[PDB]
């Protein structure tokens, strides 16, 4: 079977009216993006390349980071989005991000 798995971040920063919550600065990545922040990917925007693929399952969080389990919920802390995540928020973590992915399959 041919498979392919899709992923897509969503990043929030700490306010201290929202708590970690999706506003951002205007210098900050998408609220949906890759890894790195460069790419804009809203869930309900992944496409499939063609109708010979179909999605295996809707969305959901990869509870994983570093090789083990996170907390519930899936999201990492850090500093700024570029700096070091940990699956536990620190004292000093003013941002955090999770890992939403999808399988595709050929057909």
């Amino acid at each position: 079977p041919i498979r392919r798995r899709e992923e897509a971040y969503e990043n929030q920063r700490w306010n201290p009216m929202g708590g970690f919550c999706e506003k951002l600065l205007l210098s900050d990545r998408w609220g949906w993006s890759d890894v790195s922040g460069l790419q804009h990917r809203p869930l309900d925007r992944v496409a499939l390349p063609s109708p010979h693929w179909e999605w295996e399952s809707d969305w959901y969080v990869d509870e994983n980071f570093g090789g083990e389990p996170t907390e519930k919920g899936g999201w990492t802390y850090a500093i700024d989005f570029p700096a070091t995540y940990t699956k536990d928020k620190k004292w000093n973590s003013c941002v955090r991000r999770r890992k939403w992915i999808r399988y595709r399959r050929y057909k």
